[PDB]
C-alpha cells in the first residue's frame, strides 16, 4: 500500500504517494526530484 523513503518498491511496496517508485528489478521509493 504505502512505503517510507528507502523502502523497496515493485516487489514490496509502491510509494504511498509522495514517493516515486519506478518499475525495475530493484526499485526503491524516493521523493520526486
Amino acid at each position: 500500500n504505502c512505503a517510507k523513503e528507502g523502502e523497496v518498491c515493485g516487489w514490496g511496496s509502491k510509494c504511498c504517494h509522495g514517493l516515486d517508485c519506478p518499475l525495475a528489478f530493484i526499485p526503491y521509493c524516493e521523493k520526486y526530484r
